[PDB]
């Protein structure tokens, strides 16, 4: 059973020591708060949080940083190296890097105005990574709601309100304009925009995403607060005005009956959101862990210990 208590003997400094890793490198870098939390729930929907995301390339298996949802989108990994070295140097050999990652996701959401909470912990360490399975498992902007439905039960999380809270990750953030393409200029083949984008958001989103543009421009998820962790994600789908696919469709899918109320409930109060997050986040933070002496304490989150 993972425990927040884990260590608080062993090396009761680590959560400092992660969010002063994280706090140097907001100054340089705003967008990594965001990067962080995103890892986080990639290793988690990939084997379970076992830190298998930060594996590098080896002969026998390939990265999942080449993962579709991870190439060229995936980001913070240095900043991960980081707080690694420094935890390993105040508590040598401790802090697996599945758990230094669910703590730095944590640090993340609450260095950026979200609630601040104690993750279980106790996770251990991947002795390999998954490219194939992280191709299979991550979900896709344009997936129907049923399909992102289908990838969140996949790894484990039923709950239509896990779905509807974690979503709400795109409270701040980038999103390359490559993902809204279809929803801007020819959406399934209708040669229509998406009939669920709020027509004077669609307008401002083809300027900043011209056709044949720059597909890797940025963009921010939360048009209302783009830094700052908050409820107003919901308000913006509310409005029609998520930013990607599987944004918008929480509010209008057809299939949407069960996440209405639950868009609806967190865009109203901040409080409601907050301990829905907390709740789905260690839920998430709780799909197949490694534990006891399964795995190990990476001492490299790049490579396997040998
Ligand atoms: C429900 C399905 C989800 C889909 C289809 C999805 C899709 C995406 C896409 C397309 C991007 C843009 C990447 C890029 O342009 O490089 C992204 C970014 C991001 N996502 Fe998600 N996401 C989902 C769920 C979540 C969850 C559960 C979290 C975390 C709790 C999360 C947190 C983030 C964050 C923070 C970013 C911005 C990262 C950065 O700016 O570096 N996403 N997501
Ligand atoms: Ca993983
Ligand atoms: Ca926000």
């Amino acid at each position: 059973q993972l425990t927040p208590t884990f260590y608080d003997n062993s090396c009761p400094n680590v959560s400092n020591i992660v969010r002063d890793t994280i706090v140097n490198e907001l100054r340089s870098d705003p967008r990594i708060a965001a990067s962080i939390l995103r890892l986080h729930f990639h290793d988690c929907f990939v084997n379970g949080c076992d830190a298998s995301i930060l594996l590098d390339n080896t002969t026998s298996f390939r990265t999942e940083k080449d993962a579709f949802g991870n190439a060229n989108s995936a980001r913070g990994f240095p900043v991960i190296d980081r707080m690694k070295a420094a935890v390993e140097s105040a508590c040598p050999r401790t802090v697996s890097c599945a758990d230094l990652l669910t703590i730095a996701a944590q640090q993340s959401v609450t260095l950026a105005g979200g609630p601040s909470w104690r993750v279980p912990l106790g996770r251990r360490d991947s002795l390999q990574a998954f490219l194939d399975l992280a191709n299979a498992n991550l979900p896709a902007p344009f997936f129907t709601l049923p399909q992102l439905k289908d990838s969140f039960r996949n790894v484990g999380l039923n709950r239509s309100s896990d779905l509807v809270a974690l979503s709400g990750g795109h409270t701040f953030g980038k999103n390359q304009c490559r993902f809204i393409m279809d929803r801007l200029y020819n959406f399934s083949n209708t040669g229509l925009p998406d009939p669920t984008l709020n027509t004077t958001y669609l307008q401002t989103l083809r300027g900043l995403c011209p056709l044949n543009g720059n597909l890797s421009a940025l963009v921010d998820f939360d048009l209302r607060t783009p830094t700052i962790f908050d409820n107003k994600y919901y308000v913006n789908l509310e409005e029609q005005k998520g930013l990607i696919q599987s944004d918008q469709e929480l509010f209008s899918s057809p299939n949407a009956t069960d996440t209405i109320p639950l868009v609806r409930s967190f865009a109203n109060s901040t409080q409601t959101f907050f301990n829905a997050f907390v709740e789905a986040m260690d839920r998430m933070g709780n799909i197949t862990p490694l534990t006891g002496t399964q795995g190990q304490i990476r001492l490299n989150c790049r490579v396997v210990n040998s």
